C-alpha cells in the first residue's frame, strides 16, 4: 500500500466547506508543504498570503467569476512569485508548491481548490489590490482551503492515449 | 503520522543512479500520478514520453545544460502540453502533473529530477526535434528516473519570512 499515491488518485476540487475555521497548525503545515516543492536554481521565489478578513474575501469573492466560494470559506491561501527572484520560473515553481499544498489538505481531511489568477489581469488586478501585492509580486492563484461539507468524489483521469514511446 | 506529508517533505532532486532499468510497472504509476493533477477548466492539455532510446537520451544530455544525468539513467519521463487544448494555462497544469509525478516516484523509492527545457526557446527546440513533437505540443521538461545510487538529503526550505497575513 501506498499512501501518498492513494492522496494523489483521491485528490479533488473541493468548492462548499463547513462553516468551522481550519487549525492555524494545519493551516502552517500546508505552507510548508508548499514551500517543500522544487525550484529553478533553488531560488524559492514563492510568498504565502493567508487571508482570513473577512472583507477581503467577500470583496475577491465578488470581483473573480470563478471563485465565488470565497464569500463562503473563513480561510484562502494566495501562491505568489516573485518575479525580480525567479523571472522564468515562479510560475513553474509556484505551481509545484501549489500541488504539494492541494495534497497537503486532501492529506488531512480539508477540502480546497485552486483559482486562477495568473495570467488574468483582471484576475491579478483585484488580487493585487485588495492585498497590496507590491509590483514585483504575481499572484498565481487563490486557494480557498475548508472541511469538505459532503462527500467528494475524485475524476478519474487516466487516459493511454496521452503516453508516447520515443518519440511523439 | 501523515506518509503523503512526510513524501513531500523528504522529496528531493536525485541526479545520480545505480545503474538498471526501472520496472515498467512503476512508469506506468508514475504517469497515472502526474494525469490525476487538477487542470484549468479540465482540459487536461498533459501528454507524456517516456524515452528509452539511447541515442535520444545522450542527444538531450548533450544539447540541454545541467541535463548530463539523462546519459545515466535508462528511462526518462518528458512532460509536454497541447496549446491548443489549453492555451493560457498548459504549463501550469503541466507543473502540477509534474510534481505529482516527483511525489510519486519518492513514493516508491525511486529518485527523480525536473530538469529545465520550458521557457528556453533553445531546449524547447532540443527536445522538440529529438522527439518529432508537433508544433501545438510544447515540452515542460525532461524528468529521469531511477533507483538512487546513494541516501540523498531533503532541504529544509521553511521560512517564515515568506508567510505574510491579510497582504503583503
Ligand atoms: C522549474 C524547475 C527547473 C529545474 N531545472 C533543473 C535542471 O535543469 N537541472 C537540474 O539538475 N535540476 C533542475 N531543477 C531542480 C532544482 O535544482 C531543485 O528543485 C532545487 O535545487 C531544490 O532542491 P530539491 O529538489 O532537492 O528540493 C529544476 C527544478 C524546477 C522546479
Ligand atoms: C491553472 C488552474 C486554474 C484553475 N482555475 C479555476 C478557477 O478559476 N475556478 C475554479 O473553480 N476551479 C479552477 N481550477 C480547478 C479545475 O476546475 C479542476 O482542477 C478541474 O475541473 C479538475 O477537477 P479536480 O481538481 O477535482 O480533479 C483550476 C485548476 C488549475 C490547475
Ligand atoms: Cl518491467
Amino acid at each position: 500500500e501506498n499512501q501518498t499515491l492513494e492522496t494523489i488518485l483521491n485528490r479533488k476540487s473541493v468548492r462548499k466547506y463547513k462553516d468551522r475555521p481550519v487549525e492555524k497548525e494545519k493551516i502552517d503545515k500546508l505552507i510548508r508543504a508548499g514551500m517543500a516543492a522544487p525550484s529553478s536554481r533553488d531560488r524559492r521565489p514563492w510568498e504565502f498570503i493567508i487571508v482570513t478578513d473577512r472583507k477581503a474575501l467577500d470583496t475577491m469573492a465578488e470581483g473573480l467569476p470563478f471563485a465565488r466560494m470565497l464569500k463562503e470559506t473563513r480561510q484562502a491561501i494566495v501562491v505568489c512569485g516573485d518575479t525580480i527572484k525567479s523571472s522564468n520560473a515562479w510560475f513553474l515553481d509556484c505551481s509545484a508548491a501549489s500541488q504539494n499544498l492541494l495534497l497537503a489538505a486532501e492529506s488531512m481531511g480539508l477540502g480546497a481548490v485552486w483559482t486562477a489568477v495568473y495570467p488574468y489581469p483582471d484576475r491579478i488586478e483585484i488580487v493585487r489590490k485588495e492585498l497590496r501585492l507590491p509590483d514585483h509580486i504575481m499572484p498565481l492563484n487563490v486557494i480557498p482551503v475548508g472541511y469538505p461539507m459532503q462527500k467528494e468524489t475524485p475524476k478519474n483521469k487516466y487516459n493511454v492515449q496521452q503516453i508516447h514511446h520515443n518519440g511523439w
